[PDB]
């Protein structure tokens, strides 16, 4: 139920304990007026400080002038903050606007085409994103809906994705959640307590080349459909061999406990864990923060199921790209398809009550 | 933590409203009555396991390596989470298996209502399973595994995820708010009101269809909200649509949510005034719906609304008269019914030897 502090050197919703629910929206910018966009960033930041404390935006949800629309849409009245975090990111396409071309970080790389990609252009890209995570889905929807309303005329929602349940962990002391393939997902991540690893692998440093990004991060989002029909007819041995961990405990093959260290040479050469492990990728390490989704049926008599994969890293070129390139031969490829993609530069934190989202860029 | 599966009635109607919903409609692909009976029995055995927080069949792991696991494993480590699974039979089922003369008269086809825009792909269905639980992964796991068990005899026609309150953060005697920001459920049948359930919800032997005694009839309507239109309405316009104020949810001219309405103080086409039993010859419903938010549509608008579920003793004397009276509802400006289905929900599973549909099939 508790609030997560909004202010800091970093944005919340990265290193923060992973909340149960996601509402992710990508927006395109429709104004060419730099001042109007800056004004929106400040208004959004004011709104975020209310939302993340469990207060209504503006003058509230009722008790205003009868003849005016309420400032807050009202559907979160009476609810707790529910660990709401709101994390903003800027897409490569933003930097074609407002005279920003030379401020595009080098670490904000366009992804190459990967084998098996089938990206829907409508559900890819975006000038900016707001990741809303909370333990209560209504708290999350309310936040996105109110930001979008505030931004009417200046931004439009390009695409959105709801995540019903987490498939990631930044808290190794708590139970690791399972994805819809039935495997624990997040055992070997970066914990929010591992300050050293976060500095090394997640946060952008001044020396990395883009001063406005110091204390920020870079985000890859991949919408991945799961072929659950195909998977569910696979044997238990096939499923475990795909990953290199057992299904029940989620231990590395041959070992007894989830958190025992993998012995990679005992795994199949195309096992997912073997291919994705930092030791297989010159040390490349990622903060995974994904969620599961289901968007109805596929119209062929089956449930639609997927994973909305979210990875944070210090540089896309040294994080997600080398790892996913190594997954070219992954056994898991038989059971998944990447159907949406976007990258974002996640700026530094809102330092105090006088700061605002994007202040270091603008 | 768990809701008993067995009883004179199915759970998931009069039992406490859980925080999450996964509702699936299925179509039957077999013509063999024996094969369908066999499926109902296997489903009933699976439901008994699922609602006690156990895996289906021989489990999710620890079987024969070369066999697919019986349970897909994504609920391992979760609690039962007050899961209830409620089955219903659509009118189209009765054209199979020689059941045409056992269709209840109370299982009426709905008339076309003014402003209906029903998507045929997200309407109807031979049968439904309503899975309610506090943890949406428990609900999804249930649906996924029933669908798997039934593969070859049934397919999933459509499905819907929903949310109500989050019980860990929100007191249970608090009325939830719908996505228009109004309290929703203040004047409803409560599962404590045994005599009102007998009068208005449960089918009786004398009603004309003996196999349905202790069952009920379900109407499902997928009702989209025009969120962005609504949010531009004045507070006075919003309150005038309902006949209650937004902050407290009191009837106009009254002070508290639970004060009894004075219908003449409301506008003639206010929703509460039109839907109230006194405006409908005493017709009263048990509402048990959930909010949804599915994502954003092609225009950048929020695909959100109310997955409305009503239980009643007879569709002709419950939903039909009430929805007919909403022809002129002030709310119609802001909503559209886009999917519909009706089901006969049979009596409960009496004990460990009984099975879903036993009173119909023998
Ligand atoms: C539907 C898609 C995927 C599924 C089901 C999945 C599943 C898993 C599972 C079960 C683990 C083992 C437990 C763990 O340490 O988290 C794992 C580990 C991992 N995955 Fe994936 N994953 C998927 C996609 C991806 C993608 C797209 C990437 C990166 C490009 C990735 C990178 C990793 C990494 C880095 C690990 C940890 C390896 C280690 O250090 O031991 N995964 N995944
Ligand atoms: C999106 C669609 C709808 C919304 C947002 C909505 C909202 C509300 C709200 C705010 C109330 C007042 C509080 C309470 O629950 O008592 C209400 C009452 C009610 N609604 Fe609706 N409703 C919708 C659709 C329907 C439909 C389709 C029916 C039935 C056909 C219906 C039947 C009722 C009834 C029977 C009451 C209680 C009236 C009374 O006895 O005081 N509603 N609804």
């Amino acid at each position: 139920g508790s609030a997560v502090p909004f202010h800091g050197a970093h944005q919340a919703g990265i290193a923060t304990p992973v909340q149960d629910r996601l509402h992710f929206a990508a927006f395109d910018v429709t104004t060419e007026d730099r001042a109007a966009f800056v004004a929106l960033l400040k208004e959004w930041t004011a709104a975020a400080r209310r939302l993340t404390a469990g207060h209504a935006v503006g003058e509230g949800a009722y008790g205003g002038l009868p003849e005016a629309p309420p400032d807050d849409t009202g559907e979160a009245l009476g609810l707790k903050p529910s660990r709401l975090t709101l994390t903003i990111g800027f897409g490569p396409s933003l930097f074609t606007r407002f005279g920003l071309a030379d401020l595009r970080p080098e670490a904000l790389a366009d992804l190459p085409k990967f084998p098996g990609d089938n990206l829907d252009r409508a559900r890819s890209g975006g000038d900016l994103c707001v990741q809303a995570c909370a333990d209560d889905p209504q708290v999350a929807v309310h936040a996105i809906r109110n930001l979008a309303r505030i931004g009417f005329g200046k931004v439009v929602v390009r695409w959105s994705q709801l995540g019903f349940g987490k498939t990631s962990s930044t808290t190794p002391d708590k139970q690791t959640p399972r994805n819809l393939l039935g495997f624990k997902d997040g055992t070997r991540n970066i914990a929010g307590t591992e300050k050293d690893r976060l500095d090394r692998f997640v946060w952008a440093a001044e020396k990395d080349g883009t001063p406005w990004m110091t204390g920020g991060s870079y985000l890859v989002a991949r919408r991945i459909r799961m072929h659950i029909e195909t998977w569910d007819r696979a044997s238990l041995q096939e499923q475990e061999d795909v990953f290199g961990r057992d299904k029940g405990e989620g231990a590395p093959v041959g070992k007894a406990k989830e958190r025992d260290e993998p012995f990679l040479k005992a795994m199949k050469p195309d096992a997912h864990v073997r291919l994705a492990h930092p030791d297989s990728n010159g040390g490349a390490t990622l903060l995974r923060r994904g969620y599961s989704f289901t968007d109805g049926t596929d119209g062929l008599g089956r449930l639609d199921a997927g994973l909305f994969f979210l990875a944070y890293q210090r540089d896309i070129r040294t994080g997600f790209v080398p790892v996913q390139r190594n997954l070219a031969t992954d056994a898991l490829n038989e059971f998944i398809q990447h159907v949406g993609s976007a990258v974002f530069a996640v700026p530094p934190g809102v330092r105090d009550a006088d700061d605002w989202w994007g202040s270091t860029l603008f």
